């Protein structure tokens, strides 16, 4: 979408994951979608480094919403938002983070919220842009695959219209089975800043399997579509739940990294681990999910042992590297070469592990090397020439 | 078996989930199987609290075996063993620890090295009562049905004519299906203290789960069976590895309390984290899976919510029970009594939080409770009547 917005993905946190539709604030007030959850992220995100970072989107996800007034106007829930979305937006602009928002292609959101229909689509777009919203994520239940084809670029319209930069998240190819020639890629990517192709991620280990899987089988349609201004989105970061373990939630951090997702988070920020805190904010990682030419990777190798070889390609010559391991036995040791991953000849290349800060000197094409990797765990290499 | 042994599961550790059949010591010293590996986690059972927790028995697993000589006496390899089984023996029993070992029904062992055929089971009994070992597990690899039917029972006797009580530990079932009409569970526990029931756990989640699975579905068949002496088996603890998460851990130790299984752990004592230390070494915990009577606990109740209940009956009135989430969203608030739990009524119970320590007292049946349960989590109680 040529909006200006996201030339690289988007970093931020979404309460859907973690939170859900928790709306019982009277018997879990510190838990419940409200807005003093939301403020109080938005403190976490000013003060434990997140925002410095580059986390800047404060999402809030479904049943935010109280019902429509007189003229028809969105409202949120009185009693769970009682200052207001406005004073929402001015807060979180105010911490130096943005504010986004939701809503449902369709006659309800998915947990039965007053939906966006298609008569709905202008007069919602200007409430959100006179709120002060800066992201939009547009769900697709309750709706027909042709409302869906009027709908999503009635919307990205909409929100042009009123003049208001507001990045937009699009739900639609994952109502529609996420392949051509139902799903037109092409279009999408011009319609929408991002696009969940595929199933809701959950906190299992399975869940992120499962969403890989897919990414892989299709990544010869799904890979060239992404840019800047334009990102797939497998979906949340899980880091800091409760259903990944150490060396999966590394994982999950590095292959989201190559593959140019979004580092949406949707977690606890008040309670997550220092280790947890570690996967998101390492440096190195950022710079290379973030890297500006919005190049999405690939699995370029797999092998009957189930190591995994991705790689992206990074501005200035540079790579990134995931050594994947599927086994669930124990730590493999990976035997390669760079020339045996197809990288340029004479030429010596040089890599810092992402995760351990290692540096690896002195690596032709034809030098071999050896990785170590946990089951369901990683090794990532930031690859660049030296001479 | 009516060897007078395990008249509670066993405990200890087992080599295999977390080392496997790595033989490669020359570049893997640390971690190959050797000498040296059983010596050190001796060492650690000894100084770190496992063995005065009742983590008695060190289990030797496939890829020990060097060849048979000129006897066709069973020899350890002798690059990775230069001492022999009996220094290993010799030196655990010096640390009040047991020593297990390994051999197959079969022409091989899983792993290829030499089996115990039909006419070796005499000798390697002996040969193993010689070395003074105290345990054996027997694999079913790479033999038909019929031999493993005559094999097994041979065993069992060919160990009692030792004169030395081993524990005897029967991978038979696993190989027929684990279910009637092939296995039949009276012959089991009439030959074996203990047998592998199913599938090989692996280092993940889905693992676990697809083991409670079966578990769970076949209860009616499985539970009965288990008691003092004769224990169903679903395989190594996977707590201090790769695979699970905090609450998949805490998770797993529980539901393995209630099923009256073993408690074998298979992980580096060397590294393992304070928390998951925690975990294995709970005594609460390990009273309730050691109690006396030897009651295999059942899954009593399922819920629409992916809530499961899981009961275990134990002496002086008391139980275990086990809330258990199968959800994968986030924490879920279970409300229940222990009337709806079929309780008896007219009774004061009082409850410790198996994990947490806090005691929960004067619940009688009609009193309605609520317990917070994290996903792919479980929340554990140890309940009893007062007066
Ligand atoms: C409604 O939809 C319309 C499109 O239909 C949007 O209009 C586009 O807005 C974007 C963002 O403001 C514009 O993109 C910017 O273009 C600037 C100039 O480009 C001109 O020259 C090129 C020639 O190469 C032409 O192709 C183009 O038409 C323009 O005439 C750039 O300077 C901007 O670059 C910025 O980002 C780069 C990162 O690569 C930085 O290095 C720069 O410093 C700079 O910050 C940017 O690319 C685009 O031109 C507009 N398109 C059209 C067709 O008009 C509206 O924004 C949208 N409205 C709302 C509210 O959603
Ligand atoms: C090789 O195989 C043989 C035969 O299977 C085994 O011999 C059995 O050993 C067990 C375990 O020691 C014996 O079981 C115990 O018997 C005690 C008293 O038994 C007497 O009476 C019976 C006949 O009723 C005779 O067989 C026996 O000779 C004795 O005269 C009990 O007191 C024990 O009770 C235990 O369990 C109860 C639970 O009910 C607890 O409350 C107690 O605390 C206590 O722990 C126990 O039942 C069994 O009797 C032996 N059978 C025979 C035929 O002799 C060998 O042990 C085995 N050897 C090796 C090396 O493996
Ligand atoms: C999405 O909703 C439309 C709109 O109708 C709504 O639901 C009706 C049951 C009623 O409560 C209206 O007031 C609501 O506005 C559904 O379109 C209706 O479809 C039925 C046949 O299924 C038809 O008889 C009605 O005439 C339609 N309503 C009108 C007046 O347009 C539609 O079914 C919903 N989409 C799906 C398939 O879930
Ligand atoms: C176990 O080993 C025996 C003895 O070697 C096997 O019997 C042989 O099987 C091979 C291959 O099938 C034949 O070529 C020979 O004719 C057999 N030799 C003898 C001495 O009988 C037997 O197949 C093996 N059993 C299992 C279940 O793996
Ligand atoms: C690297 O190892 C491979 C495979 O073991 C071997 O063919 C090759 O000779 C080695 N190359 C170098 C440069 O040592
Ligand atoms: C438990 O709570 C429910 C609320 O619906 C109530 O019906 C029931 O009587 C309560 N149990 C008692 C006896 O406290
Ligand atoms: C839409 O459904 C839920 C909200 O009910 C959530 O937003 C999810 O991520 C979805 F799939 F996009
Ligand atoms: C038999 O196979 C392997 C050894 O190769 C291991 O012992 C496993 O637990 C088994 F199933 F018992």
């Amino acid at each position: 979408l040529d909006n200006g917005l996201l030339q690289t993905p988007p970093m931020g946190w979404l309460a859907w994951e973690r939170f859900r539709c928790n709306i019982n604030c009277d018997e879990d007030p510190k838990n419940c979608i409200s807005e003093q959850l939301f403020m109080e992220m938005a403190d976490r995100m000013a003060q434990d480094g997140w925002r410095d970072m580059g986390y800047t989107y404060l999402n809030i996800d479904d049943c935010w919403i109280g019902g429509r007034d007189a003229s028809g106007r969105l409202m949120p829930d009185p009693k769970r938002f009682p200052h207001g979305i406005p004073f929402l937006a001015d807060y979180v602009h105010s911490l130096g983070l943005k504010l986004g928002i939701y809503a449902d292609m369709g006659n309800f959101t998915c947990m039965g919220y007053p939906g966006t229909t298609l008569d709905k689509v202008v007069q919602d777009a200007q409430t959100f842009a006179e709120w002060k919203v800066d992201m939009l994520k547009l769900d697709g239940c309750f709706s027909t695959p042709e409302e869906r084809a009027q709908g999503y670029p009635k919307m990205a319209a909409a929100l042009n219209a009123t003049g208001r930069p507001i990045a937009f998240s699009c739900s639609w190819p994952a109502y529609e089975g996420g392949l051509p020639p139902r799903v037109q890629y092409s279009l999408l990517a011009d319609i929408c800043n991002l696009w969940r192709n595929y199933d809701d991620i959950q906190d299992s280990w399975w869940s992120v399997l499962s969403i890989l899987n897919w990414f892989v089988e299709h990544q010869d349609i799904l890979q060239p579509v992404a840019g800047p201004g334009h990102w797939n989105d497998p979906d949340m970061l899980l880091i800091g739940n409760f259903g990944l373990s150490l060396e999966q939630s590394r994982a999950q951090m590095a292959l989201w990294t190559v593959l140019a997702a979004p580092l949406l988070m949707s977690t606890d920020l008040r309670t997550i681990s220092a280790q947890n805190m570690d996967i998101l904010q390492n440096p190195l990682m950022i710079k290379i999910n973030q890297d500006p030419l919005g190049i999405q990777g690939r699995r370029i190798h797999k092998e009957k042992s189930l190591i995994e070889v991705y790689m992206r390609p990074l501005s200035n010559k540079a790579s990134a590297l995931v050594f994947f391991s599927c086994r669930t036995d124990m730590p493999y040791r990976y035997h390669s070469s760079l020339g045996q991953l197809n990288f340029t000849g004479s030429v010596i290349y040089e890599a810092q592990d992402v995760y351990s800060g290692d540096i690896i000197s002195g690596l032709r094409d034809e030098t071999n090397f050896t990785v170590i990797i946990n089951p369901s765990g990683v090794v990532m290499w930031y690859l660049y020439p030296i001479k």
